[PDB]
């Protein structure tokens, strides 16, 4: 199967297209705009596959993506592209409702042509995966608000959406997209939504890496608030095992969620981190003196967490990593990728840690 | 009170501002871009008021509204302006993601910049109200598909969102970034969401005031499928009062769902309005005779029903109509105005009559 990835340069996308390469028999054509966040570097060891192709291109192309769709021919669409930082999107939202809700609506319309014209076969079978995340669902009700007796509840594919960021709602407005361009075109569309993904090739500007790196260049870790507020991490090559798996076989106007259920508070995250830190690669100090308190996130979600149930009963798809396993496989990868690490930091890297770091609020 | 009106040209716009007009001692600047929905002979009845000042302006041009903001000196904004109907959004959705989405985030950017910089009294009292949709919860379950026996849900303001159409994929949307506004810079708004509205100053596009029309021209009476989906039917003047008793007494942070719990089924509708012109307006045979079923609507919303319990106990909001005494006034309506009729039909009219009705799907 040939597969159109969007935002393959990216983090889960690089994931996904590794992933697919690797192990599986399907084909993948990527397009991406390589924003501050795309990086090939992180498809070295599939770039030269005749079974995959780069394209440098802007999802709100319309023309050049339509010319794209002409010449590959995708049997799926994957689509990752998108503005991912919550933080970045508090001080400068227009690139999220660009990207993320206009370049949905841009590459729905090329794709709704597109399938609209294929054959009676190619046209019954083709798919279009939109992956998504669980902030679109808003926040959960936070253990230290409840009776330490009520079980806490989770996100279920029938949540209401209330996102609480210009990051979540761009990504909520997309799900909408691709949800009535099904009911209005008929376009058979799939949405997931998962929960945080964390390991390698992860953009620094995200809670583990920047924790991992600073921690390793001796700079502070930055705690948002008390460091109280809850994630739900999924390995990033578990997420990519089940977005092949929901695009091969995950069922035409379904949604799925996706986490491996494994609920952790910020701080606690970081302790992780720095006591693993302080085994493989010791030093005079306990990298823990590094963790430093700071102005809280404006409208921070206090507490995210994943009921991966259907995905796991309907497609049986399961996490291979435990967080344990998972995070210390992310420390080792970064610390065996300095390579990686010294490209991806950059001067535009260094002014946005100046920017929402420097005299943060 | 200055309140700032993004749309009050239009249908629902125009009623909102010769309501405040006529019936407080509020002010009003008119900021429409004058579509083919926006008529300013629609608010003929007090374009002469001194305390009404019109701004021909797209929601979408930053700088303009900016200096319009700065300018009148608002307490108060109701945001109307949007691409309303379903049809037009489903051949062209473009002018939806761009009015109903971007043009909401550039407005709600000037508000929050304009709002930030108010002084503490002034600051604490603003109010963002965001006029919106009961689309936006999607479709709800019909009474030919339950036990006829079963209560029927309604739309409450915890309904899960579920959008079908692109025009309601873009309101929905807009929602959000009300919310995530709210949420992340703290700008005091209030969402409603209103069951269809119709009476006076409706553009002949949407079904009743279509199908007054046509009738009385001797035009087919098109019914997309059987006729047997559900509309719950507000009077708009009714919304109008509800509207301006949100903004001033409404509560930031929280949604009001409007609504006179009137469903009645289309062809239920059509016959109506041909019983009530057989009578006033009798000719020869009946004008139900002009009744015609055409390809139905893709992704056809089968019943919406507004739970309106909210607003009426906590704002004290009735309407004052029944659907009896309102869609006879509007029939009476459209007899009386002929004049505005044809100022507000035009070329353009006639082709999107064309591209929407004849060699219909
Ligand atoms: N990171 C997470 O924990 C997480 C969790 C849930 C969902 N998601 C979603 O997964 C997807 C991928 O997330 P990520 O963390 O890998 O993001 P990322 O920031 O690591 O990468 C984004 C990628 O998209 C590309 N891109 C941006 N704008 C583009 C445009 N206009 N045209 C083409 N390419 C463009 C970038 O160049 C980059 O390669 C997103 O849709 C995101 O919302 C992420
Ligand atoms: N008509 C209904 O039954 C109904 C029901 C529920 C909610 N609503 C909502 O109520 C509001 C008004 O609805 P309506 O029926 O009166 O619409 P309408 O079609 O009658 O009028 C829309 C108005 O907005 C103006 N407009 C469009 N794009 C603009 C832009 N970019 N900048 C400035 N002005 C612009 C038009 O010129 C026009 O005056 C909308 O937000 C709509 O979604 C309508
Ligand atoms: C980037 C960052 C995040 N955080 C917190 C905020 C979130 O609760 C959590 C993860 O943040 P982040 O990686 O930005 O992901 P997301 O916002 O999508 O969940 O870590 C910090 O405490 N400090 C930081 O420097
Ligand atoms: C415009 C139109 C609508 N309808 C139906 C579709 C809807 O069920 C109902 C009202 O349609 P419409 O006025 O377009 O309003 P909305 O889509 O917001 O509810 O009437 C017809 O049967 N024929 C028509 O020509």
């Amino acid at each position: 199967m040939k597969i159109l990835i969007t935002g393959g340069a990216g983090f889960i996308g690089s994931a996904v297209v590794r992933h697919i390469i690797k192990n599986t028999q399907d084909t993948v054509v990527n397009i991406d705009k390589l924003t501050y966040a795309g990086n090939l570097e992180s498809l070295s060891d599939i770039s030269e596959s005749n079974r995959y192709n780069f394209e440098h291109a802007d999802i709100c192309d319309s023309a050049e993506i339509t010319r794209i769709f002409e010449q590959y021919q995708p049997d799926a669409v994957m689509h990752l592209a998108a503005e991912s930082h919550v933080d970045r999107s508090i001080t400068g939202p227009a690139a999220f409702i660009e990207t993320n809700i206009v370049g949905t609506y841009a590459l729905l319309e090329v794709a709704r042509k597109y399938w609209s014209a294929l054959g009676e076969d190619k046209k019954n079978n083709f798919r279009f995966h939109h992956i998504s995340t669980d902030e679109v669902y808003g926040d959960l009700p936070h253990p230290d608000e409840v009776e330490n007796s009520v079980t806490l509840p989770l996100f279920t594919e029938t949540t209401a959406y209330a996102p609480s960021s210009p990051y979540s709602a761009s990504k909520a407005s997309s799900d909408h997209l691709v949800r009535a361009w099904r009911r209005t075109y008929g376009l058979p569309t799939i949405v997931t939504n998962c929960s945080n993904n964390y390991g390698p090739y992860h953009f620094p500007e995200k809670l583990i890496p920047l924790v991992i790196l600073n921690a390793l260049e001796g700079k502070p870790l930055p705690i948002y608030g008390k460091g109280d507020q809850i994630r739900d991490w999924l390995y990033v090559e578990d997420h990519a095992r089940a977005l092949h798996m929901v695009v091969t076989e995950g069922k035409a106007g379904e949604t799925y969620n996706i986490g491996g259920h494994n609920e952790k508070k910020n701080l606690d995250v970081v302790f992780t981190i720095c006591d693993l830190l302080d085994e493989i690669v010791p030093k005079a100090t306990s990298y823990r003196e590094q963790i430093t308190y700071v102005a809280d996130r404006p409208g921070h979600d206090r507490r995210y967490a994943i009921d991966a149930g259907k995905i796991s009963r309907e497609l049986g798809w399961k996490p291979l990593e435990t967080f344990e396993s998972g995070i210390r496989k992310t420390v080792e990868w970064y610390l065996a990728n300095t390579q990686w690490v010294n490209n991806v930091k950059s001067g535009a890297y260094q002014s946005w840690i100046e920017q929402n770091y420097e005299g943060r609020q």
